[PDB]
């Protein structure tokens, strides 16, 4: 089985400072975490502080509005990952999902995935901004892409993570794509009750949950 | 008497859709605005949309939070610039700021300029998050750096443009680099306000005001 390998100790404000993202490193290598997710500007200091650890390293891409180019979005991936990333999260362009522009949503994911190398990629679908079919399509969207999460929320807008949505997703998805609940999970319930729903992976910035 | 051209039309949030795009990009041509901000994936569309037209194309880079590596800022500029681009608002490094590290700031703002051309780049300080000394700051490594504005806000954090802010950035940057107001903004006397505090430019979704 698994236990605490569920969680990626997260820290994104754009006012974050180094002792914090040092002091999320810290807890990250104490609790032995999945990983940390800091944004690209830290991504090198974590890669150094987290080796001798089997603490991966988390970064987000076009985030959080995944409304960058195709090409930027991909050079961004090309460039976390030679600074030491080892796993990728995009937002997905959902202006042009809402539009219906499944080709350019499609064309978006797989410039990142191109540049991805052998690493690990989620899509942040940011199921608060979607309608149920508009969740379907782009979890449906992230794995024709050939992806390999697909993720609720960058924690930046309206919602997280909701139960239904992840079991949505799971349903779409399947059992062998992994599913990342990232929204407002604070409590050690929170993250079971996202594992029972169908959840591989938490967000969270409360690595500290029961534990 | 007469502030149309003080104003970028903006639309900026994430689950923008091409039609309402397409009605900015409408307006703007309507009103003769100075320009529209759209994210980078409308600059194409926007670009020869406003083909033809006194209305220049800004989009923004490391939007909103700055916290990007500065390659992929420049890259993201050069992209732009290379879509239709005519004006570049950048996010300057918040975090950086925030450590200390002036250096890599400085490296950041100066990359992003580097791939900027012979185009307009503004910086956006972000003034919510920092005290009035790191507003100061901002406003002095962007102008070193070479950059041709500083901008407020993103328009996606804890506040806006405040009058304090714009009148001490003007101050910090002398009166020739520009200053842009941005997320004040919602009134004809709003803009006034800002515009007699010393900004250069407006940003604000209610351009049709008036």
């Amino acid at each position: 089985m698994k236990l605490n390998k569920y969680i990626d100790h997260t820290i994104l404000k754009p006012e974050t400072t180094q002792e914090q993202v040092e002091k999320i490193l810290a807890e990250a290598k104490e609790y032995d975490f999945a990983s940390v997710c800091v944004n690209p500007t830290w991504v090198a200091l974590a890669a150094e502080s987290l080796k001798d650890s089997d603490v991966k390293v988390c970064t987000v891409i076009g985030f959080p509005l995944g409304a960058n180019t195709p090409a930027v979005k991909a050079f961004e991936t090309k460039d976390a990952i030679s600074n030491g990333a080892d796993e990728i999260d995009m937002v997905i362009n959902i202006g042009a999902l809402k539009t219906g522009n499944y080709d350019l949503v499609l064309e978006d994911i797989k410039a990142v995935v191109a540049a991805s190398g052998d690493k690990l990629v989620k899509v942040i679908i940011e199921a608060c901004l979607l309608t149920d079919d508009e969740k379907v399509k782009a979890c449906q969207l992230s794995q024709e892409a050939g992806a390999d999460y697909v993720k609720t929320s960058t924690g930046f807008s309206t919602g997280g993570a909701t139960v239904a949505d992840v079991a949505l997703m799971r349903k779409t998805v399947g059992p062998d794509m992994g599913v990342k609940a990232s929204g407002g999970a604070r409590s050690y319930e929170d993250a079971i009750a996202f594992i029972e729903a169908g959840a591989s992976r938490i967000g969270a910035s409360s690595g500290v949950a029961i534990m």
